[PDB]
DNA sequence: GTCTATAGATCGATAGAC
DNA sequence: GTCTATCGATCTATAGAC
């Protein structure tokens, strides 16, 4: 409970200001306590950031790794993964997708989180190579997906909560743009297998 | 001469580590002097950052604003602006395109640089509306352009230096992808006409 | 579990010798 | 124009009272 208020206050501060510019004092004041009291619940300011980062990088990678196994066309699997990731990043209270873009993540310690983010890019890149071959356009579907980070709000209200029966329009547009840059036709009933394939991957 | 070595070392450190994590001592050690000696050539560490940022934001904004005036089709000007910007961002020794995405730019003091980049995004978005109307796809050409920042090297060697008669393959691909997400056909002789409009804007 | 107080260390920037 | 030396501010984390 008090651990949750610290992570929520840190999520807001880190996404808006970054890790280095945010101070433990600022985190404690948002909680309503004083700076030293944070260290009862967490060992270090870094550990708060790692907890938030680990709750964003790893569900994104296991979701894409689960949707690559399922039986569909490469265009269908790529369209589903792009739509699923955007729906992931549009379902959080804060724009936690920003946490990886922070300069501090470029530190040489995040080899654990670098491999998960390179594995996530490998899923995007490999499905695209299956569509258009050894073409530099294969690297575009992943950056088209992450561009939602620059579009969604960060005021504390969830842009599009998750639904079993619906998909956000931003997720559908970015998924259509991903197939478009590869010159691939859009599969029939994109949204209605993705909801089933998302239901498949638990 | 000494100002350029400080700016080059700061360009490397800021792009790779960010503004907050980089120390004036680290900048001075790359130049080969002591930390205090930096303040002979520059008033503050912030002023070093502003000089590098202003040498990237304003050539990007005046280039796009100059090519929007010229007489051509909206698809031709959008393809040209995307291709020209990518080659700009591929022509610097360091990946200075990263400097605006740093958390420190989000400060409420950078109101000059926020308005300059909102004009730059407006050029991309307005040309897209001329192509696809009031469609959320109008925001994709700019993010497709900026994705080159996540693709180019940052070791100190220029990925593709400038040429009067040629364009980098990455510049052509992102420009073809930008029109593709809008469902627009590519104009005849894209690469060979953009070279003329770049010669136009000096 | 929260507090006050402070250690310990870094950093930005200034002053003045040469 | 570069140097040594230092001030003052800010910050992470710890110690110990309660």
């Amino acid at each position: 409970n008090p651990r949750e208020e610290i992570l929520d206050a840190s999520a807001e501060l880190f996404t808006r200001q970054g890790f280095a510019t945010t101070s433990t004092h600022q985190i404690a004041d948002a909680v309503g306590i004083r700076q030293a009291s944070l260290y009862y619940h967490f060992p270090s300011k870094t550990e708060i950031f790692l907890t938030l980062l680990k709750s964003t990088v790893e569900p994104s990678t296991v979701l894409a790794e689960d949707l690559s196994t399922l039986d569909a066309g490469p265009e269908m699997r790529l369209w589903a993964i792009v739509a699923s990731e955007v729906r992931l990043l549009l379902s959080t209270k804060w724009n936690v997708g920003r946490l990886y873009q922070l300069p501090i993540v470029g530190s040489e310690e995040f080899a654990e989180y670098h491999s998960q983010r390179e594995a996530l890019t490998n899923v995007f890149r490999d499905l695209a190579t299956e569509i258009v071959g050894d073409d530099p356009r294969a690297e575009l579907p992943f950056h088209i997906t992450m561009s939602v980070i620059e579009m969604r709000r960060n005021d504390g209200k969830i842009p599009s909560p998750l639904s079993a029966d619906s998909l956000p329009e931003t997720a559908i547009m970015l998924a259509d743009a991903s197939l478009a840059v590869l010159g691939a036709p859009l599969p029939a009933d994109r949204v209605e297998k993705t909801l089933e394939l998302i239901k498949q991957a638990d």
